[PDB]
Protein backbone atom coordinates (compact mmCIF):
# COMPACT_ATOMS: atom_id res chain seq x y z
CA UNK A 1 0.00 0.00 0.00
CA UNK A 2 2.55 2.99 1.21
CA UNK A 3 5.74 2.88 0.81
CA UNK A 4 5.97 4.98 4.78
CA UNK A 5 3.54 2.28 5.95
CA UNK A 6 6.37 -0.23 5.04
CA UNK A 7 9.09 1.59 6.10
CA UNK A 8 7.67 1.79 9.60
CA UNK A 9 6.84 -1.66 10.18
CA UNK A 10 9.65 -3.30 8.89
CA UNK A 11 12.36 -0.43 10.77
CA UNK A 12 13.66 1.32 8.02
CA UNK A 13 14.37 5.06 7.89
CA UNK A 14 15.60 5.23 4.51
CA UNK A 15 14.32 4.37 1.06
CA UNK A 16 15.94 4.14 -2.26
CA UNK A 17 14.15 4.77 -5.22
CA UNK A 18 15.64 3.67 -8.91
CA UNK A 19 14.42 4.92 -12.37
CA UNK A 20 15.96 2.08 -14.11
CA UNK A 21 15.79 0.93 -17.62
CA UNK A 22 18.68 -1.82 -18.05
CA UNK A 23 19.25 -2.21 -14.19
CA UNK A 24 22.20 0.01 -13.37
CA UNK A 25 20.19 2.66 -11.19
CA UNK A 26 18.41 -0.60 -9.63
CA UNK A 27 21.97 -2.21 -8.66
CA UNK A 28 23.17 1.27 -7.27
CA UNK A 29 20.13 1.56 -5.05
CA UNK A 30 20.31 -1.84 -3.70
CA UNK A 31 23.76 -1.15 -2.97
CA UNK A 32 22.80 2.30 -1.09
CA UNK A 33 20.33 0.57 1.41
CA UNK A 34 22.80 -2.00 2.61
CA UNK A 35 25.00 0.83 3.11
CA UNK A 36 22.80 2.28 5.89
CA UNK A 37 23.28 -0.66 8.16
CA UNK A 38 27.35 0.08 8.43
CA UNK A 39 25.76 3.27 9.66
CA UNK A 40 23.10 2.25 12.46
CA UNK A 41 20.42 2.89 10.22
CA UNK A 42 18.22 0.73 8.23
CA UNK A 43 17.17 1.09 4.53
CA UNK A 44 15.65 -0.48 1.49
CA UNK A 45 15.60 -0.13 -2.53
CA UNK A 46 11.59 0.79 -3.93
CA UNK A 47 10.49 0.68 -7.77
CA UNK A 48 8.90 3.92 -7.63
CA UNK A 49 6.25 2.66 -9.88
CA UNK A 50 4.70 0.52 -7.19
CA UNK A 51 4.23 3.40 -4.96
CA UNK A 52 2.26 6.43 -4.81
CA UNK A 53 5.31 9.12 -4.15
CA UNK A 54 2.50 11.44 -3.10
CA UNK A 55 2.82 9.77 -0.19
CA UNK A 56 6.14 11.65 0.18
CA UNK A 57 4.48 14.47 2.47
CA UNK A 58 3.64 11.22 5.40
CA UNK A 59 7.58 11.03 5.55
CA UNK A 60 8.61 12.86 8.44
CA UNK A 61 6.46 10.80 10.65
CA UNK A 62 9.79 8.52 10.56
CA UNK A 63 12.32 9.82 12.92
CA UNK A 64 15.58 10.28 10.85
CA UNK A 65 14.07 9.63 7.33
CA UNK A 66 15.67 10.67 4.36
CA UNK A 67 14.61 9.69 0.89
CA UNK A 68 17.13 9.12 -1.80
CA UNK A 69 16.60 8.90 -5.68
CA UNK A 70 18.93 6.97 -8.10
CA UNK A 71 17.57 8.57 -11.66
CA UNK A 72 18.67 7.42 -14.99
CA UNK A 73 18.13 9.46 -18.33
CA UNK A 74 17.09 8.28 -21.65
CA UNK A 75 15.54 9.40 -24.65
CA UNK A 76 15.12 13.02 -25.15
CA UNK A 77 15.93 13.65 -21.80
CA UNK A 78 12.70 11.50 -20.29
CA UNK A 79 12.68 9.57 -17.76
CA UNK A 80 13.00 5.39 -17.74
CA UNK A 81 9.90 3.53 -18.08
CA UNK A 82 9.52 2.96 -14.34
CA UNK A 83 9.53 6.36 -13.44
CA UNK A 84 7.07 8.15 -16.21
CA UNK A 85 4.12 8.15 -12.94
CA UNK A 86 6.66 9.80 -10.87
CA UNK A 87 7.86 12.45 -13.54
CA UNK A 88 4.01 13.50 -14.34
CA UNK A 89 3.49 13.65 -10.68
CA UNK A 90 6.21 16.10 -10.06
CA UNK A 91 4.92 17.79 -13.29
CA UNK A 92 1.15 18.95 -12.20
CA UNK A 93 1.81 18.97 -7.98
CA UNK A 94 1.90 21.70 -6.03
CA UNK A 95 1.87 19.94 -2.42
CA UNK A 96 4.31 20.89 0.47
CA UNK A 97 6.96 18.70 0.81
CA UNK A 98 8.24 20.70 3.94
CA UNK A 99 10.25 18.21 6.64
CA UNK A 100 11.15 15.91 3.52
CA UNK A 101 14.98 15.56 3.29
CA UNK A 102 16.43 14.03 0.40
CA UNK A 103 19.48 13.38 -1.89
CA UNK A 104 20.17 12.85 -5.56
CA UNK A 105 21.97 10.70 -8.06
CA UNK A 106 22.02 10.77 -11.58
CA UNK A 107 22.84 8.27 -13.89
CA UNK A 108 23.82 9.50 -17.57
CA UNK A 109 25.98 9.97 -20.66
CA UNK A 110 27.90 13.22 -21.58
CA UNK A 111 27.38 12.09 -25.09
CA UNK A 112 23.86 12.88 -25.03
CA UNK A 113 22.86 17.02 -25.60
CA UNK A 114 20.14 16.32 -22.45
CA UNK A 115 22.89 14.97 -20.40
CA UNK A 116 21.17 13.73 -16.65
CA UNK A 117 18.12 15.45 -17.47
CA UNK A 118 15.78 13.38 -14.92
CA UNK A 119 18.57 13.58 -11.94
CA UNK A 120 18.61 16.93 -12.60
CA UNK A 121 14.82 17.51 -12.71
CA UNK A 122 14.19 15.41 -9.48
CA UNK A 123 16.71 17.32 -7.30
CA UNK A 124 15.85 20.82 -8.70
CA UNK A 125 11.63 19.56 -8.44
CA UNK A 126 11.95 18.66 -4.97
CA UNK A 127 13.33 21.43 -3.38
CA UNK A 128 11.28 24.08 -4.87
CA UNK A 129 8.36 21.80 -3.48
CA UNK A 130 9.88 22.50 0.05
CA UNK A 131 12.19 19.15 0.82
CA UNK A 132 15.69 19.66 1.76
CA UNK A 133 18.47 18.62 0.04
CA UNK A 134 20.61 16.85 2.42
CA UNK A 135 23.62 16.06 -0.36
CA UNK A 136 24.63 17.42 -3.64
CA UNK A 137 23.37 16.48 -6.75
CA UNK A 138 25.52 13.29 -8.15
CA UNK A 139 25.89 13.48 -12.08
CA UNK A 140 27.16 10.10 -12.87
CA UNK A 141 28.09 10.04 -16.38
CA UNK A 142 28.36 6.37 -18.30
CA UNK A 143 30.47 7.45 -21.12
CA UNK A 144 33.48 7.23 -18.84
CA UNK A 145 33.61 5.28 -15.51
CA UNK A 146 30.39 5.50 -14.21
CA UNK A 147 30.64 2.77 -11.11
CA UNK A 148 33.73 5.40 -10.21
CA UNK A 149 31.66 8.25 -10.57
CA UNK A 150 28.88 6.14 -8.05
CA UNK A 151 31.80 5.36 -5.06
CA UNK A 152 32.82 9.02 -5.25
CA UNK A 153 29.63 10.26 -4.51
CA UNK A 154 28.75 7.75 -2.19
CA UNK A 155 31.91 7.95 -0.15
CA UNK A 156 31.17 11.40 0.67
CA UNK A 157 27.37 10.84 0.71
CA UNK A 158 27.44 8.66 3.71
CA UNK A 159 29.71 11.18 6.24
CA UNK A 160 27.26 13.83 5.06
CA UNK A 161 24.23 11.96 6.02
CA UNK A 162 25.79 10.95 9.35
CA UNK A 163 27.01 14.43 10.05
CA UNK A 164 23.08 16.09 9.48
CA UNK A 165 21.33 13.52 11.34
CA UNK A 166 24.22 12.99 14.46
C1 LIG B 1 19.12 4.21 -25.73
C2 LIG B 1 19.75 5.12 -24.62
C3 LIG B 1 19.53 6.50 -24.61
C4 LIG B 1 20.16 7.25 -23.53
N1 LIG B 1 19.82 8.55 -23.49
C5 LIG B 1 20.33 9.41 -22.67
C6 LIG B 1 20.10 10.75 -22.53
O1 LIG B 1 19.30 11.29 -23.33
N2 LIG B 1 20.75 11.50 -21.51
C7 LIG B 1 21.72 10.98 -20.72
O2 LIG B 1 22.42 11.67 -19.88
N3 LIG B 1 22.06 9.67 -20.75
C8 LIG B 1 21.41 8.91 -21.64
N4 LIG B 1 21.68 7.59 -21.67
C9 LIG B 1 22.61 6.77 -20.87
C10 LIG B 1 22.20 6.35 -19.49
O3 LIG B 1 21.17 6.91 -18.80
C11 LIG B 1 23.14 5.43 -18.77
O4 LIG B 1 23.34 4.25 -19.59
C12 LIG B 1 22.42 4.92 -17.38
O5 LIG B 1 23.59 4.21 -16.74
C13 LIG B 1 21.41 3.87 -17.55
O6 LIG B 1 20.87 3.33 -16.42
P1 LIG B 1 19.98 2.17 -16.20
O7 LIG B 1 20.69 0.76 -16.40
O8 LIG B 1 19.50 2.04 -14.63
O9 LIG B 1 18.81 2.00 -17.02
C14 LIG B 1 21.07 6.60 -22.62
C15 LIG B 1 21.34 5.19 -22.68
C16 LIG B 1 20.70 4.50 -23.77
C17 LIG B 1 21.09 3.02 -23.97
CA1 LIG C 1 8.66 24.84 4.62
Amino acid sequence: SSFVEKMKKTGRNIIVFYGSQTGTAEEFANRLSKDAHRYGMRGMSADPEEYDLADLSSLPEIDNALVVFCMATYGEGDPTDNAQDFYDWLQETDVDLSGVKFAVFGLGNKTYEHFNAMGKYVDKRLEQLGAQRIFELGLGDDDGNLEEDFITWREQFWPAVCEHFG
